[PDB]
Formats: structure tokens, C-alpha cells, sequence
């Protein structure tokens, strides 16, 4: 904005300064993931959320339930990232509920985007996913990672991914035993695994898969073959693989492919670049609508516009959540009600495939 | 020669009626932005080194 | 398709974001060539198509039969190539009602493991009601254990198709446990189609080598041109060398016509099943044309884009009922099978 | 068949053998599931150039010419070209020994 100074006009003679403020006002950092629970929990009152900071906090509000592990395992499993907020809610009918959907719209317009349902059930998979569904197209993006029981063939699984495909859910095969601050080792329905999924997921920056990072586990109940995991990936399942030919022994994620059934298109098949996509669209949303809407379209208007576009994807270059853009393909036109803008935009792709080509040749050493 | 020293040919109508000549020219006044339409394209492109 | 967002519409003062996604798009490649079996097993529930995908699978599925040494054979002819997927199913006779459940499960070459000619005759019936669709298909069928060559011209003939060929040798394989294993032509011929499978898209069995130990029958030069002039596969015992071995003399078809190579050699064949194939100006902005300034007038922007990036004797054009239909030539690369080389002895003068 | 020494010879299959495998498990766990970052194709070069020249260190390779090294990065995946001169033991030495007169005066 401009002031002037002092606020109240004058007449009579005198000296008024009017000042500009823009050039050292901020902006919007990169937004910030926040990961989502919904869980069978003792403590405070149900049907509210909680954001979380610490385990103590959490142990404080909760106790002694599947929550409060599930808290726990988001944190623990990403020892080299930045702990981040959580967003917490015990579900109670004020008995078991029947249904979630009635719960689950508290958390639309907080600021989140994974969440994971704390059950097993497919009726509150699908609950969860048309939640999903309804807050992206509402224009708050989000995404769910869903995963089994306590033990499930490849039958179950494909069953689950025929009744879920859709390209804002992951559905998690393995299922695993954990070893806890609390000093003790449990056995765990694989919907924990996805807990360790989304907090390691919600971790890693914007654009960063899961695929390949470690996962930390005492052991896990299924180890698939080779074949198995080329046949859960085939059909979208997340899968955990036993890394075992090196000398250190330790857990992979193998893919961070999602339930949707076509692997055409990688914004719909891939959790990264859809995540990258929606982050990408949202703030160019919010940021022109906050910029340029109501404000005058001054003739100069069609290079202030394409200004700030630059200026906006320079940012994301900088932060490694694209990979490149052309500048020249940024082009503004400008018509008596509207605003007309074009961009190109490379997105920013992890690497699944590697192809060595190695040409064995011959020299002629002589001396 | 004005604007070469300081306008569109389909800009300005002429009519002449009753030994009187009325030249109308269309101006733009400044409006404010009610909608804004972003067109993104996501392209690919190779990396050599 | 482009996405609109929001999703929903809006018609209060807002922002809306449509992404083009269609630049990235990609898995547009083909299929592999998957094999296919059909014959006797052990333990394996009959009439169930299984893929497989290594051997241990294959004995953990099927056991102690012909089908798991054809499994066997299917991926020790090739050793140096990839070892891809096999679709295989357990068949407990009418066999059509068998191989409808392949119609769908997608793979190009089949092979039964029988020597009877009727069941060669379904097959080929079945090849046929497939590649008719939209499913491309090929067989290959071998005889029994020691066959003349009349009968194997008699059969040829018999189940002469342009999608199915005869192999006539037989011979033994040493199995992976060892055995001496003497076999019939069909388990040659599922040698062959792996081999088929194996090599890439359009590269032909010919010349290659088979990985064979002995055969029941060797067949001198003339043999071996008959055979091949009847559209027979036949196996060349290569002596000519210390260090002899079997060659697969050619990819030849049971239907055999010089004027076609496509219905003549099986290569070509694939090649055109697998080939993929690849700008308007219209009449309101001229006033009259023809053929000849149609001809001219292509001739003129193929010949800028080509100097930016075609022969005036190699287009066509026809014009008919407001509408003209522009046909190029096209050459698609085939496999040599003639060499002819002129050696011209000169003498020349030395000075110093 | 002696036409192929990597068939013939087992020094030379063994030392391709360990060459592709340490190949493909190092390229695994440096490089897959990170991001395609504008300058992964530089990294990867750089990658490459310093394992062959540890190979070309040990005694494992006689040379790689690092200018035929060449990487393309294209979307969801890097395509990696290299040329290297394998190590051989000799198992034939040819010497030609040629006599010729020689003239002395004092």
C-alpha cells in the first residue's frame, strides 16, 4: 500500500509525505506439508483437532492408545528431516462410530494435506477418499495413504486396489513389527506402515519421492520375492522390499506408485509430481488472486503481470520444486475484464530407470 | 504525422451529412481485472552433460 | 484431457488454472513378444492360463512333465538373451475351446505340444480368428520323431497358412539336470519360438545357432534347398568348420510365394504386424486445380521441408469426388538372405 | 568357443562380472529415487569418471577414455554411455630377432 502523512488532509500551506512500502514488505515462503491422523485414542475430547509440536504435548492430551504410537512412528521414522507439525484427532461417538464421513469434514479447512485413516475397514477407505476428492476439487489439494490388516495376500490386495483406484490414494501391502521408544516390539496392522509412510512422505521436501528411502522396522511378516514386488508395483501397491545381497541388511520403500490403475500419465500415477502439481497450482491460485484481482488495469499491467509470473517461477526454480521454465513462453494478454496468461512449465522427475551402455574397445599399448 | 511526432485506420469512422462531417474515434478507458486465466503446459526436456 | 482448476466453476471474481498435461505422456511402446505353450503337466490346475517368469515358478507351479521341460527348453536355446515371460497352461480331443482363453491373455507365438494334425490345424484355425482381429498371432508346429520328407511335404500342405510354420528335425537336449533327453520335432519347434521371442522386434531366426546336442537326421545341400523351397524350417548340421555346430537354415513360412514377402517369410511378417505408421490446404483458396498442380505443388513443401530437415517418382496422387488421396512410397528395412560378391582379378604394372 | 575371451577366459568374465555388478549396485543406491535436479547429468558424469578412475587405480581396467563418458538425462530416466578397455593377462609374447653386421676400424 501508500500512506499518506499525516492521514487527515490539509488545507492551509504545508508539507505531507506519502510512503511506499512494497519493496520491503514480505511473501509467502514455500507452503508447508502437514500430516493428518485419525485415530481410536484415550484422552481429550473427541471430534476436535489438535495440532501437535511435541511427544510430550501428545502424551499429555493423549495416552495409551494407537494415536499416540501412531504420532510417534510419524516422528521417528525420518530421523534426518525436520519434525513437523501434526494434526491429531480422537474419534468417539459422544461406542464405536459407524460412519467417518461426519468426522472428517472438521479437518477441511485446516491447513493439511496427507491424512491416514487409523483402520483397516474399505468403507472408511472410501470414506476417506471421497473426502480427499471433495477438498481437492474445493481446491484443498490433499492426498491418503491407506493400508491393510494384520496379514493379506496378493488376492486381498488386488480386491482392495480394484475397489480403490483412484489417483489421491496409496494403498500399503507390508505389514511389520516396530520397536518403540517404550522399549517394546509389537506387531502391526500394515495401516501403521502408512503412518511411517505419511510422516517420512510429509517429511521430505515438496517434489521429493519416497521411493528407495529407507524405512526403520524390526522385521516384517510378508517378505516378498522379486516377482511378488514386480507384481505389486504392476498393480500400484506400495510395497516394502528386503534389501539383502548387500553386507547391511535393511528395508527399502520400492515405489511411491498410487493406486490409480493407468501409468500413462505420472501426475495421476506418481505421488511426487502430483504433489508438486498441486502445490504449484495452488499458489499460483491464491498469489494472482491476492496480487491482481480489483486492482486497476493500468496499461503497463500486461509487464507487471509477466513480472511477477517470472519472478514467482524463479522461486521455484530456486527451490528445486521445478526443474526449468522458459522465459519467453510467459506471455500476458490483457483484455477489459480479464487477464489472459500463458507459461511453460518443466516439472521436476526422480529418477526409476537407469541404462548402462558399456562398449568394451581395444588400445594398442606400445613402447 | 502527429503520432510519428509524438491511429489505427479501423479505429476511426467518418460520416458526412448536410455539408457537416462528424469523426468518431474509439478510446479505451481503464478497467480493474475481475478474472484471471492461467493456460499452464508442462513440457519435458532433455538433459545432456 | 486438460484439467480445469478448481474443478468446480466459478463465476465470482477468481483465478482458474487449466494444466496441459498431455506433454508427458509416455508407455506409448509396444508389447513384448510374449510365448505362449499349451500341453501335458502334472499339479497344475487344467485349463488355467498361468504366466510364469522363471523356472523355480514353473516347478512350483507345474511338475514332472513335458511342459515344464518345454519351459525348460523355451529359455536354454537363448541363454545369451533376454529371458522373458511365458504364458502356459496345463491341458488335461476338440482344443479350440482351450485356446479361446489365450485370446485375450497377450502374447504372439504359440506352440502345442502335440504332433497331431488336426490339433495343428486348430491352432492354425485359432492364429487366424486372432491376427483376423485386432490381436496379431503366429504358430509353429513340428512332427514327430523321424518324418520324410514327403510327409513333411504332404503335411505342409495340408496346413498350408501364412501364419503358421512346420519344422521338421528332431533331436536331444541336454536338460539342466543332465539327462540326455532325446525329444520330438515339437520340442524344436518350441526351441525356435523362444529364440523368436527372444530377438527383437523384426530380427529373424535365421542363421542363428541352436544349442542342441544331436540330431536324428542330417540333411545334405539338396535336402536342405528342398525343405526350404517347401516352405519347411530344417536345421543345418555346419561341418565345414572344427568347430561345428546346428544353424537354423530359415524363417520360412508353410505358405511359400515369391510374390510376397510377407506371407513368405516370418520376419517380415512380425515386422509388418508390429511397424507403426505416420499438414492440409484446401480448395477455397484457389480456384481450380488437378492432379498435376496437386503433385507440384507437395513436391514443393516436401522439398522445403526436407532441405529444412521426397523423389517426384515416388508420389502418387488420385483425385476423386472432391477429395484427393496423396499415396508415398515407403521402404521398410527387411533381412539380407543373398550375398553377391563379383571378384575382379586386375594385374598392375610395379616400377622403381 | 574361443572367439569371445569374456566366454573363453575367466579372468576376464570374472572381472566383468564385478564390474557390471558394482556398477549397477552403486548406481542403485547413489542416484535412484532422487530428484532430476537441472545438473543430475553433471553429477551423474562426475560419478562415473571417479568410479572407473578408482577401477583404472586398482589395476581392474587398463584405461576408460573419459571423454567418451557421455550422459542424457530425459525425464523419468538417464541413459549412460561409457567405453572401457578391459584388462588382459598376455598368453602369447612374438619376438622377432633380426641379426645385422656391424663395422669396427681403429
Amino acid at each position: 500500500a501508500v500512506e499518506p502523512f499525516p492521514r487527515r488532509p490539509i488545507t492551509r500551506p504545508h508539507a505531507s509525505i506519502e510512503v511506499d512500502t512494497s519493496g520491503i514488505g514480505g511473501s509467502a515462503g514455500s507452503s508447508e506439508k502437514v500430516f493428518c491422523l485419525i485415530g481410536q485414542a484415550e484422552g481429550g475430547e473427541p471430534n476436535t483437532v489438535y495440532e501437535l509440536r511435541n511427544y510430550s504435548q501428545a502424551k499429555r492430551l493423549f495416552r495409551s492408545g494407537e494415536l499416540l504410537d501412531a504420532i510417534e512412528l510419524a516422528w521417528g521414522s525420518n530421523p534426518n528431516y525436520t519434525a513437523g507439525r501434526i494434526l491429531a484427532m480422537r474419534i468417539e461417538d459422544a461406542e464405536p462410530p459407524a460412519t467417518w464421513a461426519d468426522k472428517l469434514d472438521k479437518f477441511a479447512h485446516e491447513g493439511g494435506y496427507y491424512i491416514v485413516p487409523l483402520s483397516s475397514k474399505q468403507s472408511v477407505h472410501a470414506e476417506v477418499a471421497s473426502f480427499v476428492k471433495e477438498r481437492s476439487d474445493a481446491g484443498e489439494p490433499m492426498r491418503a495413504i491407506v493400508g491393510g490388516g494384520f496379514n493379506e495376500s496378493k488376492e486381498q490386495l488386488f480386491g482392495r486396489q480394484a475397489s480403490l483406484s483412484n489417483p489421491r490414494v496409496s494403498l500399503v501391502a507390508n505389514s511389520g513389527t516396530f520397536v518403540m521408544d517404550d522399549g517394546r516390539k509389537n506387531h502391526v496392522p500394515a495401516y501403521m506402515v502408512a503412518v511411517a509412510l505419511g510422516g517420512l512422505a510429509s517429511g521430505l521436501e515438496i517434489g521429493e519421492s519416497i521411493t528407495f528411502k529407507p524405512l526403520r522396522v524390526s522385521s516384517l511378516d510378508q517378505i516378498y520375492e522379486s516377482i511378488d514386488l514386480d507384481e505389486l508395483n504392476e498393480n500400484g501397491i506400495i510395497s516394502i522390499e528386503f534389501v539383502r545381497n548387500r553386507t547391511n541388511t535393511f528395508f527399502r520403500i520400492v515405489d511411491d506408485v498410487t493406486t490409480f490403475n493407468d501409468k500413462s500419465d505420472p501426475v495421476k500415477a506418481e505421488m511426487a509430481v502430483g504433489e508438486a502439481n498441486d502445490f504449484l497450482v495452488s499458489e499460483l491460485k491464491v498469489q494472482l488472486e491476492d496480487q491482481f484481482i480489483g486492482t486497476r488495469t493500468i496499461n503497463t499491467s500486461a509487464s507487471i503481470i509477466k513480472d511477477f509470473i517470472q519472478s514467482y517461477l524463479g522461486r521455484k526454480k530456486r527451490d528445486n520444486e521445478i526443474q526449468d521454465f522458459p522465459a519467453e513462453d510467459v506471455q500476458v494478454i490483457v483484455e477489459g475484464n480479464e487477464a489472459r496468461i500463458s507459461m511453460t512449465v518443466y516439472p521436476i522427475r526422480s529418477f526409476k530407470k537407469i541404462s548402462v551402455s558399456l562398449v568394451y574397445k581395444q588400445q594398442t599399448l606400445q613402447a
